[PDB]
DNA sequence: TCCTCCCCTAC
DNA sequence: TAAGGTAGGGGAGGA
């Protein structure tokens, strides 16, 4: 009430912004006809490309706003407009008693009186309901409203009634007790409109008086006006900038391929000149300069320029977190209004959004969709990886000084950030997101930023809606859970399977010893015919009938196999192969028809197992019960500072908070008495997957899988292509290489979303929660990969295994690739080691119970066999190096290096080199070391070459760093560690990051550690002696402080007052670093060297005793 | 020697 | 207030 006044004032303000920027609210010509989408052209109205959409309140051309959505269009004529749909918000009440429905209808029609606009009886399929497969629907009351405000009040009015639900004791029930639950009450409005109306951003539409008519003719988006900007500010030495005090010394940016720079000459010592920055032909960048007087000349110039070009997309890089908020503040102090200026402002999440223009923050794409590791999510590494060139770097601390000192080069660097950001946006973020919008009921701002789980839920809501299925409410996690009287600390299911089986060096040129099992060779022979058939019909989708050389090929293989049976002990060059199941979990789901609503609790079939794993306290109910009364006797603080009541009973805390104390009180009691905090126990469990249920969920997974397989296909064609034709150099292909990066990126950017269909069943607030399904997917996978390993174990050596992949060696004698010939001359490709696995998967893991609706009207189901699980193969490779543990008998999982034959790095997994932070010495040393495994011409020769490098590095550290320039040394010895939260939120915890952060607070001021995500860069020191490692962490920033400053703290931290030497060398605990460098040499070189019968190739690093002992 | 925390990778 | 999952390496503390 009365707050519609607000939004209509605001909605109105937006309407003026939209008009300023070129979106006049357009209304289609009146027409009362019966148009056929066939004849769209005949119909009066405007054709536009939908580029955006937002919820707004609208004035009646009582007196309260009407809710609707503004849809932002670009038209075929290079213009823009916005059209508005209105649509009453709604949600449902569901009831226990089907019979008394009109009863409740009358109650609420009056009880809600004040806010209700309409009311109605509708029917939706509820999968929670018995025999809905026979056609039975749940009956609901559709509650509609004039605006979302009114809808919220209705919820407020039913809150009471709902909780209450959940006289003459010697005893026609009241209409209140029948209201069991409301439904679809938390669907965001604009989503509600996009789904029901079936409108998507990114699609073409003719706006007519009937509604939006999709023009399926138009292929290709329209070309919005894209601007990308990056700002540079003044920093203090060693500190973060402050919008409070510091100035925007420049603002570089691009607009449809044309650079601009805006300098603030109150900082820039000279009028900068127009210049060309063009990292590559594909990326031309000529800039124009707007040297401006002070801060505000630049600001206003910026805004004027936005207004001028009217951009629908403004892109940045972490602009939400830094760039925008800066600008905003510098705008206020200069007394400008940014909202009035260009119509941008922060939303409820502190993120900066406009109405007419999307703010595409590329960092969001990198974080979520790039599949890059966090250590490579900076604009430089992103640029290197995704753009293929080396961006300009500049030490942050020099950016201010160079403003005066070397201005033009500072300006050169700034345009680089923009060129990167702009072409990263246009080449990756733009197509991906906007295409994503064509299937997801979100606008670009949201399609870029929502969790992938949320992207999945949206898709599933469409699918459920269009099938007339009623949405389950969001799941809420339970307060506490028990197992055998024990309070469960945590519980889950056993995930994927991971094995480290062999360490060492493996090269296509160094023979390896094989111990083949003739038995296994037998089986492959007996299977061969049916397997070869499988490859043709299934893997390639043909018939053996059209096959020319099915028989030649069968013996080529057979000969080699037989040879291996007799000659089963051999010694030859290895084929270094990798096999990996394509979209494993999604295909396990779609194969077994796994979906949350198919898991029935005995009522009311495919039995599949999973493995539950609980982590519980050793204590029991009595001890649990005992602990509570003790806790009932205490006081706690009132969380809600909106009350003057400061002290709270235990029973007054939420059940939620209660359980926290109980846990932390019971954890200690457990410790003293039992005397462990957790017990873990694994229980095999079984579940029933009904095979006839509405497959709307699993169908959605299938649709999105197929969407990714295509990208995965042609990205294999261009990999396919490259290898032959364009590998002849000279060439500007190069282009083939550029296709692959772009497709593998698209297929990869789908990968996390796809696999989130699996994770979604486990997410908080999931509408489709099922732990059973998630467990079943994982146990099936574990079973499949262990079957594969067991086979390879017998015809080669598996080196490492993770969830759905095996790295292995096979003997060169093992049959590999062949081609089937057709009557048509076309050739079908076969990789026997792959297809040999796949035939076996399908023999054992096929779903023979898969059912489907052939006849919906007659409810007739047909049964058939489903299986879409396939290993695919890559390689063979030139080399794979695998680390080994320091602890005996244990290995290292999820770490290795693989090299192509052309000598390039195929894959680096897991190592510190790739990780964010870590000790830089180790990163560099690892960078150095791996390629050296490609040398020597014997095994021990290989370790020889690799040791030499080890020794140069040991030297540097034994040498106490005397060999190293000061600027180089300070780089190598740094360790960078990200604090995930803020220092304060760690209280009672000891870490090198904490200490460093602490000290970085005093040296520079608590303004340094205010925010989250602080990068603590530190060294270890010898002094104070004896002090635990977490105590000797020193902020590298000190050695850049002016001397008097460095003294006090060095003195303060070293805990020795006398000291007056300030060389970083005097400080460093070299014994620390020699040792961390030694552990790496051990795991990566010497200990793997051992396991292959090679004496310690780096004797300056001594074996572990246990490994010495094993020597004898 | 083991567990536990945290960050960040691998699936 | 919005929010996919589990398995693992390894540094560092302490039971
Ligand atoms: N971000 C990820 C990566 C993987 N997985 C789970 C589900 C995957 O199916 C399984 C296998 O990992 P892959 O990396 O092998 O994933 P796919 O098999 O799904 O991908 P590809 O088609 O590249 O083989 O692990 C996951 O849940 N989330
Ligand atoms: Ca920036
Ligand atoms: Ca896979
Ligand atoms: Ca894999
Ligand atoms: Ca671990
Ligand atoms: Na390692």
């Amino acid at each position: 009430y009365a707050l519609s006044a607000q939004q209509l004032l605001n909605a109105s303000k937006i309407d003026d912004i939209d008009s300023m920027m070129g979106f006049e609210r357009y209304v289609p010509p009146q027409y009362n006809g019966r148009f056929d989408a066939k004849d769209i052209d005949q119909i009066p109205g405007r054709v536009g490309w939908l580029t955006n959409m937002h919820a707004t309140l609208v004035s009646q051309e009582t007196n309260q706003g009407i809710s609707g959505v503004d849809f932002y269009f670009l038209d075929e004529e290079g213009g823009s407009f916005k059209s508005t749909v209105v649509y009453d918000p709604y949600f449902f009440i569901a009831c226990n008693d089907e019979s008394r429905v009109n009863d409740v209808e009358e109650l609420v029609k009056k009880y809600l009186e004040s806010c209700l606009k309409s009311l109605q009886i509708i029917r939706k399929e509820d999968l929670t309901m018995d025999n809905h497969l026979l056609g039975l629907q749940k009956t609901l009351i559709k509650l509609s409203f004039v605006n979302s405000n009114q809808l919220f009040e209705a919820r407020k009015l039913l809150r009471p009634i709902l909780q209450d639900n959940a006289r003459n004791i010697y005893n026609k029930v009241d209409a209140k007790h029948l209201i069991e639950d409301i439904r679809e009450y938390d669907v965001p409005y604009h989503v509600r409109v996009s789904i029901d109306k079936d409108i998507r951003v990114g699609k073409w539409y003719k706006v007519t008086q009937q509604g939006f008519i999709e023009d399926t003719r138009k292929i290709a988006f329209a070309d919005p006006v894209v601007m990308a900007f990056d700002i540079e500010t003044t920093k203090p030495p060693l500190k973060f900038p402050d919008s409070a005090v510091d100035q925007i010394m420049m603002i570089s940016y691009m607009i449809d391929g044309e650079g601009f720079l805006i300098t603030n000459r109150e900082i820039i010592s000279e009028d900068i000149e127009d210049f060309e920055y063009t990292p590559k032909p594909e990326y031309p960048g000529f800039f124009t300069i707007f040297n401006e007087n002070d801060e505000v000349a630049l600001l206003q110039r910026f805004f004027e320029h936005i207004r001028d070009v009217r951009p629908t997309v403004i892109s940045t890089f972490n602009g939400d977190f830094f760039d925008w908020p800066f600008i905003h503040n510098r705008s206020k102090i200069h007394g400008l209004d940014m909202f009035d200026e260009i119509g941008f402002a922060p939303d409820a999440e502190g993120e900066y959004k406009s109405s007419y223009c999307s703010h595409m923050d590329c960092f969001r794409w990198v974080k979520r969709d790039s599949y890059l590791p966090q250590g490579s999510q900076g604009l430089k590494a992103v640029t290197q990886s995704k753009l293929g060139y080396n961006p300009i770097e500049l030490d942050p601390e020099l950016m201010t000084p160079y403003a005066f000192e070397k201005p033009q080069h500072l300006s050169e660097y700034s345009v680089s950030d923009a060129v990167a950001t702009y072409y990263l946006y246009m080449k990756y973020v733009h197509p991906f997101i906007f295409s994503l919008c064509t299937i997801i009921p979100l606008n670009p701002d949201e399609t870029l930023r929502k969790g992938t789980g949320t992207l999945c839920e949206m898709l599933l809501m469409v699918q459920a809606y269009q099938h007339n299925i009623l949405l389950p409410n969001k799941h809420t996690d339970p307060i506490e859970r028990f197992y055998d009287g024990h309070l469960l600390e945590s519980e889950t299911y056993v995930g994927g399977h991971v094995e480290s089986l062999e360490a060492g060096v493996f090269r296509s040129d160094l023979k390896n010893e094989f111990k083949i099992d003739p038995s296994a060779i037998d089986e492959l022979l007996q299977e061969l015919p049916e397997a070869l058939k499988f490859s043709v019909e299934v893997e390639n989708k043909s018939s053996v009938d059209k096959v020319t050389n099915f028989e030649e090929i069968k013996n080529q293989i057979t000969q080699k196999l037989l040879e291996l049976k007799e000659n089963n002990i051999r010694n030859e060059l290895p084929l270094i192969y990798h096999v990996d199941v394509a979209s494993m979990y999604p295909n396990i789901m779609t194969t077994n028809r796994l979906q949350p609503d198919s898991i029935k609790a005995e009522r009311d079939a495919r039995k599949l197992k999973w493995a539950w794993r609980g982590e519980f306290f050793p204590s029991k109910m009595d001890e649990y019960n005992m602990i509570k009364r003790a806790l009932q006797n205490e006081t706690f603080p009132n969380k809600n500072k909106f009350s003057k009541k400061k002290v709270l009973t235990f029973d007054e805390l939420s059940y939620a908070d209660q359980v926290i104390h109980i846990k932390k009180r019971l954890t200690e009691y457990s410790r003293k008495v039992y005397h462990r905090v957790k017990v873990s126990e694994i229980v095999e469990r079984e579940a029933i997957v009904c095979q006839r249920e509405n497959p709307f969920y699993v169908d959605t997974v299938k649709s999105f899988r197929d969407r990714r397989y295509e990208f995965k296909g042609l990205a294999k064609t261009w990999k396919g292509n490259l290898s032959k034709i364009d590998p002849s150099d000279k060439h500007a292909r190069d282009e083939a290489k550029k296709m692959i990066v772009l497709y593998d990126s698209l297929q990869l950017a789908h990968k996390v979303i796809l696999n989130s269909f699996y994770g979604y069943v486990m997410r908080k607030g999931s509408r489709w929660y099922s732990m059973e399904m998630a467990g079943i997917t994982c146990l099936t996978g574990a079973t499949i990969i262990q079957m594969a390993r067991a086979l390879v174990e017998r015809v080669g050596r598996p080196l490492e295994l993770d969830t759905d992949g095996i790295w292995c060696i096979l003997p060169k004698s093992f049959p590999e690739t062949y081609f089937f010939t057709l009557e048509n001359g076309k050739k079908l490709y076969l990789s026997y080691p792959c297809s040999m696995l796949n035939y076996r998967v399908h023999q054992k893991f096929t779903n023979h119970q898969y059912q489907e609706l052939k006849d919906p009207l007659n409810y007739i189901y047909e049964t058939h066999s489903e299986n879409t699980i396939f290993f695919e193969v890559d390689g063979p490779y030139k080399a794979m190096i695998l680390p080994s543990s320091k602890e005996e008998g244990k290995g290292i999982k999820k770490r290795y290096a693989v090299f192509n034959e052309d000598g390039s790095l195929a894959e680096l997994k897991g190592f510190e080199l790739k990780r964010r932070g870590e000790l830089q010495l180790i990163k560099n040393f690892q960078s150095d070391i791996f390629k050296v495994f490609l040398e020597g011409d014997t095994l021990e020769g290989c370790y020889s070459a690799v040791a030499s490098v080890c020794n140069r590095w040991l030297d540097v550290l034994d040498s106490h760093g005397l060999m190293l320039e000061d600027e180089d040394l300070v780089s190598l010895i740094c360790e960078n560690r990200s604090m995930s939260k803020t220092l304060k939120e760690y209280e009672g915890q000891k870490s090198t990051s904490i200490t460093t952060a602490r000290r970085l607070g005093d040296f520079l001021g608590e303004d340094m550690v205010k925010d989250k995500g602080l990068q603590c860069k530190y060294i270890i020191s010898s002094k104070p002696f004896n002090a635990p490692v977490t105590e000797r962490a020193i902020p590298v920033a000190i050695f850049s402080a002016d001397i008097p400053i460095k003294r006090s703290f060095l003195r303060r931290w070293t805990l020795d007052p006398s000291l007056e030497d300030l060389d970083i060398r005097t400080i460093i605990d070299w014994g620390y670093y020699r040792e961390r460098l030694g552990s790496a040499i051990q795991k990566i070189i010497t200990i793997p060297a051992a396991l292959q019968g090679v004496s310690n190739p780096v004797p300056r690093v001594e074996h572990p005793d246990w490994l010495k002992r094993k020597i004898a």
